[PDB]
């Protein structure tokens, strides 16, 4: 399923897991958001790649 946890990823907005779509900053080396933090506009100024859980 595409709506599952991404293993070994911690959201840099809330320090929790990333379930469903992972938002990986394309600029910073190691920055990721979960869908809630992404929806709140955290880190909005950088382009990210958004992809489902493998
Ligand atoms: N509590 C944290 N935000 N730790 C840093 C996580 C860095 C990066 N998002 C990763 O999953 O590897
Ligand atoms: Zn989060
Ligand atoms: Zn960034």
């Amino acid at each position: 399923g595409s709506n599952m946890v991404h293993p070994n990823v911690i959201c840099d907005g809330c320090n929790g897991p990333v379930v469903g779509t992972r938002y990986k900053c394309s600029v910073c080396p190691d920055y990721d958001l979960c869908s809630v933090c992404e929806g709140k506009g955290l880190h909005r100024g950088h382009t990210k790649l958004a992809f489902p859980s493998p």
